[PDB]
């Protein structure tokens, strides 16, 4: 007797919403780069990688009301990266491994640090906006480094500030 | 002495059938949305998200041999969802959170009711077919509503006829 | 100690076959239509956006053997389209959104209708061939149409027949 | 007065060793296969589920050394199947529950059995490794086999041997 | 048993609509410019390259009912690009990367800025029009600025308002 | 007569707090790892494992007031790891087993002590945060050690403090 | 009270290095070809598909120092193709499903052999690299193969060497 639907299924939703004049996209909020494979000699003879797109995307800005009612807030940005990073250079990611490398984020003519600061504000517009970054594998500029023939692996956690 | 297999292994499958003319994979069966990170600010000022893709793909339909004998039944489906509702809205799912907004989702030029009856019949075609459809987070319609900073969770269940 | 190979990589293999005379490209399998940004206005006045290029090219056919042993079975093919379809209308598709716009495929002097009906016989040669359809954007014409300054988003599906 | 750790926590570590030249990730070890909701009049009319991914990686498996000591252990390994079958058929999983159906799984231009007995051997290389192996759904081609409106459940082990 | 298609596939479709009197093809909407290879001591003699095509087509303008019932808004657009600037520049777009250099784009006989400000109004008709802007790659202006050996990449984005 | 409820249930709750400027997910507080299976051949080469993911998410670290009003206290946090070593190694986790093998913790640039002290710190933003640590396993260091073919097993715990 | 940052995101870093004066490109390291629709008549007539580009890129290469210190080996490479063959044939990829169907890779003058034995030497120089190979899908050179119209799937694996 009992009755079987021909077809049962289930959607759930996820989210948050915070303070900031602009959305952020899952897709940006969270991702991953792959280097692939390296050469160690080109590593070693101080060579880098090609640069990875790490741009972050953001929607739904409509800064008008915003950058208006906030005054000096006048619609710029910065990200503050946080993570292990080589002594004496910040810029320099630690990379976890057994091997004598690290990874450098660049924006625009700087750099990026993960030592938890904010970097430079960024002018944006209404509607929908993109920050571009690029990432870079070379020889770790600690002391004494060198490169092991091994696998890479690392971590990096940031902030977004709206002014 | 005792002999030790250089690898055992163990795979346990799983699955179901239904009366159906159509089977449904597992990867439509059941999934989730993510609408990260959302702008208060806009959706106080009733702004709306951008539309998630909540697909649901068909397969091995073979509606040949089913249209003909099921008479009137010519190859139509249609879904009724299921979950907690905006009142005197219906097609405004109640989020569970502390905050005052909610989900759209909508088919075609219609939109999803979530009072667990049955939405438009959808023709279909022999062998695979795949439904569309859009979800979105908006500042709910319920009096009063306001828009918390917070995190956002909702479930929604539905099931499949065909015709 | 343990050897490491100096490059290891992989690639995968898929597809299908069918008891067609002739074999289809993946890149006319699927595929995807963007018309960018539309002007209201233009679609409110009954305006229609410029045609996109929907053609599909089959490949391998030489439908020698098969249109002789097939008698009747000329060499000729024709498409069933399937989706979501405005009222009374059937040849406008019904997209998925809160605007008042369709969308309307065209092949040669005809229309094309997403009732999952099939649509002309066209003639066809030995090797390669090509059929050549035509997408456009109008506002839609259900009663009380009206064009909502928001996105399009819309799926059709096609079977093909050989005769 | 007693101090208080700030955050206390503990993470333990299994696994184990063969004889094997190569290693073999948990992933693989165990896995579980989904097909979803199938349609019985599909399967009763001899119909049969989309292929699922059964693949096996090997990794670390440096057989340098190895192939060159073992002489006719050329770098080859084979898979033991092991579970109720149907009778007459042995590469029929004969799966469990009240339905007429049964799962089978195939490895390249062969089939694979559950009999227990070893498959062909498979040639691997040097560093990482990966089998490719498909399971599908089917009507059991026992005698008198029928589609029962039920659930799906079968387990099926296997060991791995190294030449 | 079961009937297959002798020939299955799908198409889907995106796009938007605004407030504007004329539409924008994707195309345009997007796009990438590549400055190929440049040499560095042509750039350290303060050498610029070759003008790159950045026109914008813009389609079904219809302008007519528009400068007509807007008054002032006599048929005139602009454009207001946005992203990272040299300093005390504004007209210099400050790449992404390791070396000294930046991009120009220049519209008539004024240049382009990426602080988010709107650009001169350009008068267009109706039906169709385009936008002629052209791009270059020189030594940047900062401060210190040396041409390093290594790639370019620089992401820009602009509004367009009619008037 | 007596009345029965037509579904009675329960449910439970447990956790704890502490001083700590930020929360510590049950999910993370504890955890396992699983290598599967190794070659004994490859450990016995001096080879090594892949690297596991001992990730340690922390959330709701709101480190604002925190950093500022315990002055020296800026933003940093580390780990004390506890349990058996190998001799005049520590970094080498003595795991319980009949076997000559252990594993080795691995963060950014250095390695993991199970002797009870204290690691880097490392700075961590507000909000969210984790930290990224890797696992492998590989031959014991210990004198005479040697890979015996059986299972592996071991416990860790650690300590976390907030500066 | 507590202080909630206006975007939290996180990214990740995979890689790995080896002791090749070249590095891979994670796009050419996996990669996947998909052979859409073929027609069965036309494979049963010994027919054979399109071309389908397996090309691998090299990047950095710089093989100066290294074709010079280490002699005899002047910048050249060979693949090692490993999986399931076709007896009597091994250029013959046998494909795992129920049909009578094979796939094989070629290069130059040359096929592909996916017995695990390295190919022809080739040349390459400073900089950047690309190796050229197609793929193509026949009718199994098996005794007795036959096409089935059902799917096609398959995995092949290689290794790198550097000479």
């Amino acid at each position: 007797a009992p009755t079987i639907p021909q077809g049962q299924g289930k959607v759930t939703f996820n989210g948050t919403v915070v303070d900031a004049p602009c959305s952020i996209s899952q897709k940006s909020a969270d991702q991953s780069i792959d280097f692939g494979q390296l050469s160690k000699s080109f590593l070693e003879a101080g060579g880098v990688s090609k640069p990875m797109d790490l741009d972050i995307e953001l929607v739904n800005c409509d800064i008008t009301a915003f950058k208006g009612g906030n005054g000096a807030k006048k619609g710029t940005v910065k990200l503050a990266f946080t993570g292990p990073i080589v002594n004496g250079h910040s810029d320099e990611l630690d990379t976890n491994g057994g091997t004598g490398t690290a990874i450098v984020v660049q924006g625009a003519g700087k750099n990026v640090v993960f030592d938890g600061s904010e970097g430079d504000a960024n002018t944006l517009k209404d509607g929908e906006n993109v920050l571009h970054y690029t990432a870079v594998v070379k020889k770790s500029s600690a002391v004494g480094a060198a490169v092991t023939e091994g696998a890479f692996s690392a971590v990096a956690n940031f902030n977004l500030t709206y002014q």
